[PDB]
């Protein structure tokens, strides 16, 4: 019953652009992706989920995730200067053009209401919509408003499902699940 390397899995079941954005993301904090390999996969995963979330409806969302902080804040500032909206204190992951609000996407290996509540306490602003996903098909969103339809979110959760089980087949899942706090 062999145990695999998380880094290899990350470089084998994730798209090279995703991986590059993850590497850049960790580098911008100086973190080494060889000490924090579960964080590497968590970031690749979160990235992919945000991207799929935007892909579910083209021309509806603006992506903030994966950008430089300078540029991401530039986009946020532009949007808010266009709408007059409150500049959130923390960088959100998306902007919904249809409901005209910012979205924070969270992905958790733990219970979704816990992650949701921790996000809610952390981000201060009650104007930023929150959407949390798990690797087990569970999701938790603000005001029971899930933005996307069932098929799209099922697409996302199916991808997550795949990630989790492909992790499992390499023995990576237990440590990855345990690593969160
Ligand atoms: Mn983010
Ligand atoms: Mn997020």
């Amino acid at each position: 019953g062999p145990l695999g390397s998380m880094e290899d899995f990350v470089r084998q079941c994730f798209n090279p652009m995703i991986v590059e954005l993850a590497e850049k993301t960790m580098k911008e904090y100086g973190e080494d992706l060889k000490i924090e390999t579960n964080k590497f996969a968590a970031i690749c995963t979160h990235l992919e989920v945000c991207f799929m979330y935007s892909d579910a409806s083209k021309h509806r969302f603006e992506i903030i995730e994966g950008r430089d902080r300078t540029m991401a804040w530039t986009v946020v500032n532009s949007i808010c200067n266009t709408t007059g909206a409150e500049k959130p204190k923390f960088l959100p992951d998306l902007y919904d053009y249809k409901e005209n609000r910012f979205i924070e996407i969270g992905v958790t290996r733990r219970e979704v209401h816990i992650y949701y509540l921790e996000k809610a306490n952390k981000i201060k602003s009650e104007k930023t919509h929150i959407h949390i996903f798990s690797f087990t098909g569970e999701e938790m969103a603000t005001k029971a408003d899930y933005t996307l339809d069932e098929e799209s979110r099922a697409r996302i959760k199916t991808r997550l499902f795949t990630i989790r089980q492909e992790m499992a087949s390499r023995g990576l899942w237990d440590s990855f699940r345990q690593s969160e706090r």
